[PDB]
């Protein structure tokens, strides 16, 4: 099949991102950064390891509700264009490519995400392993772009991962919102939300034993030091891992031990680190099944399928424009 890769991103826009999220997110209280920076090469090969730990339940939760419950995502979405808000790079993005090709009425894929490179190997990869299958990546980021998707004739729209959990409620329904506006009557979004479970548990898969997950944590530093010329002392800065009760989410922090200052030379900044002092680097929200119906009922979504793993671990919802 054919292969298009459309991008809308100026090529430094990545760079204008960094500087914009470093020099805004170092100046707040508490300083915070946001996550999609932890995924250069090295932190996205660390992110692998994570998948893999015993500690890290929510990949393989939901790769068993998929690999069980692909074929009735779709029947019940009847889609021709398979929209992955994500890379296209996983086992679980060729299980719903195969649930549809079973069907017969696959036709399309529109991975759609920030990294063109990715897309042009992801859209090489389809184009190999599904004949037949037109791919058209597309190179935008969530708040501008979500126009340029394609419109094909049905579409299931698929967030996985529990990665609307790296958004706090407020721009949380401001996504779920927008996205809803460019879906169009019969499209579908399938959704992955890791669930409110045992707090223990929740904190063992964001602090395992083995030091990975705390290496992921420290590597935004790493990657601020090298892209913005900064001198972060990354091992003067602990993982820390909480469970927020009252919000349930857990949230990675990095606490500096003694006082730092740190010189960012890109953006001509200087910020102070008092000893104790905890900065913000990823909020994991969890969920409840019923919130979540309610959630996608206020953005305009209609949620008709709902399925969890053997544990209840881990939820997927299926709603419909
Ligand atoms: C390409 C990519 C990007 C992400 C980052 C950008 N997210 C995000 C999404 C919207 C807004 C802000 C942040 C990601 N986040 C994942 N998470 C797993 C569950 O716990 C924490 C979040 C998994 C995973 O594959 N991602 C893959």
């Amino acid at each position: 099949g054919p292969v298009s890769v459309a991008n809308h991103l100026g090529e430094d826009a990545g760079h204008l991102a960094l500087r914009r999220d470093v020099y805004s997110g170092l100046q707040k209280t508490p300083k915070s950064l946001p996550p999609k920076w932890f995924y250069d090469t090295v932190g996205s090969e660390l992110f692998d390891q994570i998948t893999r730990l015993p500690e890290y339940y929510p990949t393989r939760a939901e790769a068993e509700i998929l690999r069980a419950r692909s074929a009735e995502v779709a029947s019940a979405c009847r889609a021709d264009t398979l929209v992955e808000l994500g890379s296209g790079t996983s086992e679980k993005t060729r299980m719903l490519l195969d649930a549809l090709r079973h069907r017969g009425s696959l036709r399309r894929f529109v991975p759609f995400d920030v990294d063109a490179s990715v897309l042009s190997a992801t859209a090489t990869a389809i184009q190999r392993e599904y004949s037949g299958v037109e791919i058209n990546a597309v190179c935008g980021d969530f708040e501008e772009h979500l126009t340029e998707i394609p419109r094909g004739g049905r579409r299931l729209f698929v967030f996985l991962g529990s990665t609307i959990g790296n958004l706090t409620p407020g721009p949380r329904a401001q996504f779920l919102t927008a996205l809803a506006g460019v879906m169009r009557p019969g499209d579908s979004l399938l959704l992955g939300t890791d669930l409110v479970k045992d707090a223990a548990r929740l904190v063992r898969a964001y602090d395992d034993p083995g030091g990975v997950t705390a290496q992921f944590n420290r590597n935004v530093l790493a990657v601020i030091n090298r892209e913005l010329e900064a001198d972060f002392d990354v091992d003067a800065f602990q993982h820390v891992a909480r469970w927020n009760s009252a919000e349930e989410r857990i949230e990675m922090w990095l606490r500096a031990d003694g006082r730092q200052r740190v010189r960012v030379g890109a953006l001509d900044l200087t910020v102070d680190f008092d000893a104790g002092e905890e900065m913000l680097t990823e909020v994991s929200c969890k969920f409840r099944p019923q919130a979540v119906g309610a959630e996608l009922a206020a953005a305009g979504l209609h949620r008709i399928r709902w399925w969890t793993d053997e544990a209840g671990d881990f939820g997927l919802s299926l709603a419909a424009k």
